């Protein structure tokens, strides 16, 4: 029985739901690659709707992001949205909140899109939660209590996040 | 036009419409402060709409913007349009985007506003100066006649953007002189 313990950014301060945060990686060079917003392949959509990591650190920093806790603050272990925190055409909106796509048959998962809700009975909630001695994980919760760890695939060369099994995606916040 | 100049950030780094950018003061202390997003009192608006700046640079950072030009890239002396560059509820998204209020007889010009267009006839279109040796200014540009603008001259009827005290806030405002100096960090 520890109590609700805060997220921290890379500065050490608690993350705030009213502030901008990149998800950037544990590795540096190649194994870096800030989390953001692209274009999916066989997508439909109107509108930029996967959610990627770059391949490397070495080129653009992530497309920030900002954190809606369903109830409160941002602390570990707790649902929240998330919604790439910039502006887009009015149609778009939607498409800057994240969300977890349907079973792909392919990769026999499901990849992280946007597209979604914020603070509704459909919208996909995920919880920050420390799996490690260094940098939080990512999870997908529906509806412990049965969730998912976010972590890689690899689609047309790009770093799609994913539901996974095993090595999930080590991730610090950084604060914009 | 001699040449046309790119506008640079805080690194000497050329400014890129798909970047987001604060515009910070020049002056540090009490001369510091940082554009935002601000409530306007004295604006019924459904979301906030005013064009601030913080009082010192103590408080917090200010709201990033993006530069959405006419045509092409980011240069000096060309038309933009401005974006805070945040996601909000749909029904606030032009609320993020810059334009010029009406004449308000009391300030005796117009205040900046949010509200605005992107890249239509309507839309309120600024440009990135440099008039003082160090750092830029903004001015608004009429792309169709300003009878209601009282600042409304400098060359092409482009006005200073410039401050006024408003609740005891720095509220972005058409000036006669004085413009606001800014710089451009990369957010
Ligand atoms: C910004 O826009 C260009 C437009 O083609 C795009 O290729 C790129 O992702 C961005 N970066 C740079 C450095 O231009």
């Amino acid at each position: 029985s520890p109590l609700p313990k805060p997220v921290l950014d890379t500065n050490g301060k608690e993350l705030n739901p009213n502030s901008s945060y990149r998800i950037i990686s544990i590795g540096r060079g190649a194994l870096g690659g800030d989390v953001y917003l692209g274009k999916s392949p066989n997508s439909d959509a109107p509108c930029p709707d996967g959610v990627f990591r770059y391949n490397s650190d070495v080129g653009p920093s992530g497309t920030p992001v900002r954190f809606i806790p369903l109830s409160g603050g941002i602390f570990e272990d707790q649902l929240l949205n998330i919604q790439f925190n910039i502006a887009t055409v009015k149609l778009c909106v939607s498409y800057t909140i994240w969300k977890v796509g349907n079973l792909n048959a392919y990769f026999r998962t499901m990849l992280l899109e946007t597209g979604g809700t914020i603070g509704q009975a459909d919208s996909s909630y995920f919880k920050i939660v420390k799996l490690s001695n260094f940098g939080y994980n990512l999870l997908y919760c529906p509806i412990d209590n049965f969730c998912a760890k976010v972590g890689v695939v690899i689609q047309n060369g790009k770093r799609r996040l994913a539901l996974v099994n095993e090595n999930p995606l080590d991730v610090l916040f950084q604060e914009v």
